[PDB]
């Protein structure tokens, strides 16, 4: 699979404004340099907002700015996944709830995407897209990052979380459970993949596999 690598979303014909900014939290700055801020009941984190750095009381210690500062894990690797094409796995262990990577691509309207589905994406045997917000999709058929190669599983070890970052909705991949070196990342497409009849057979090999994707 060939594609165009990007470092941040390309906004084609829509603007996915969250319609709320993040607004100053009551977290305390730890005195220890190497101790992280905004972990617990960050007001922002509470509602899935990243802190704005012009106002976080924790400055460079805030850990609620992961998407903003592109704090992706460095240990990912692409590989051939039996009966699934290509996939992604981690090289070192990951921890429950740890931020992994942003899902990137072209941010398009409901209709634009339907149009792409007709005039280009018809003949495809792999699909690369995620729902964003209210008839807007992230289309990574052409552009994205390594997140486009993460396979579906009816029993996922990762999840897509919609975040509000500086007034804009974006999607980060987060671990659901602990994972050791060599584990393939998977998430559940059903909850997130746009529904315009992209029925495909599932091969996750989960004992209770739903059998289809969508
Ligand atoms: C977002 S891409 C993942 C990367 C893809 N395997 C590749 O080689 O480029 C999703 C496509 O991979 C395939 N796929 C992903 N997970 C699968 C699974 N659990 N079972 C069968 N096919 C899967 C499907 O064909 C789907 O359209
Ligand atoms: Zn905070
Ligand atoms: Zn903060
Ligand atoms: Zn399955």
């Amino acid at each position: 699979g060939s594609y165009k690598k990007i470092r941040s979303n390309v906004y084609v014909d829509v603007k996915p404004l969250s319609g709320y900014e993040a607004t100053t939290c009551n977290c305390k700055k730890p005195d220890d340099d190497t101790r992280k801020g905004c972990v617990d009941d960050c007001l922002n984190r509470m509602i899935f907002a990243e802190c704005s750095p012009n106002t976080c009381p924790c400055g460079e210690q805030c850990c609620n700015q992961r998407i903003q500062r592109h704090e992706w894990v460095q240990c990912l690797e692409r590989f051939r996944a039996e009966e699934k094409g290509w996939g992604i796995r981690t090289k070192e262990p990951l921890k429950a709830g740890q931020f992994i990577i942003e899902y990137l691509g072209e941010v398009v309207s409901e209709q634009e995407f339907r149009n792409r589905m007709i005039e280009q994406y018809h003949n495809h045997s792999d699909h690369y897209c995620l729902n964003l917000d209210s008839g807007m999709v992230i289309d990574s058929y052409r552009m994205g990052n390594e997140a486009r190669f993460i396979n579906h599983s009816c029993d996922p070890n990762c999840e897509m979380q919609k975040w509000s970052v500086n007034g804009v909705y974006r999607i980060g991949l987060y671990a659901l459970k602990d994972m050791p070196a060599g584990t393939e990342l998977t998430y559940d497409y059903n909850f997130h993949s746009f529904n315009v009849e992209l029925q495909q057979l599932c091969k996750c090999g989960f004992e209770k596999c739903r059998g289809i994707i969508g």
